[PDB]
């Protein structure tokens, strides 16, 4: 159940209306096509209209906000656990910190060999602050969600 603040409502709205691009409240499959073929998507109309019947709660044939949003708070809330999940398995002593060795030794026992260069490379792409780990904010801006 979608808790979310003003801001990402106000990223949720923007991605909506994106897509409703006559603004009348409701995205159609025409819209939802043309918002696709510009993304240099290749769909067809069975297509589209699959996409609208999943998320369409009402069955009216569009996608109106309340229905978009329902859909955009569940899929970000998955991402948003798994993201906390995935965080668990590499701070292995708890510390909130993910750190090299960290990384290193699960990288190995994830069936994936690294060198010292790589590693750090990884916990540096990451790292905002200098202090050669990544905490939990860093990890999180690391995987957006998904
Ligand atoms: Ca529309
Ligand atoms: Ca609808
Ligand atoms: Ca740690
Ligand atoms: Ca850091």
């Amino acid at each position: 159940a979608d808790q979310l603040t003003e801001e990402q409502i106000a990223e949720f709205k923007e991605a909506f209306s994106l897509f409703d691009k006559d603004g009348d409240g409701t995205i159609t499959t025409k819209e939802l096509g043309t918002v696709m073929r510009s993304l240099g998507q290749n769909p067809t109309e069975a297509e589209l209209q699959d996409m609208i019947n999943e998320v369409d709660a009402d069955g009216n044939g569009t996608i109106d906000f309340p229905e978009f949003l329902t859909m955009m708070a569940r899929k970000m809330k998955d991402s948003e656990e798994e993201i906390r999940e995935a965080f668990r398995v590499f701070d292995k002593d708890g510390n909130g910190f993910i750190s090299a060795a960290e990384l290193r030794h699960v990288m190995t026992n994830l069936g994936e060999k690294l060198t010292d260069e790589e590693v750090d490379e990884m916990i540096r792409e990451a790292d905002i602050d200098g202090d050669g780990q990544v905490n939990y904010e860093e990890f999180v801006t690391m995987m957006t969600s998904k």
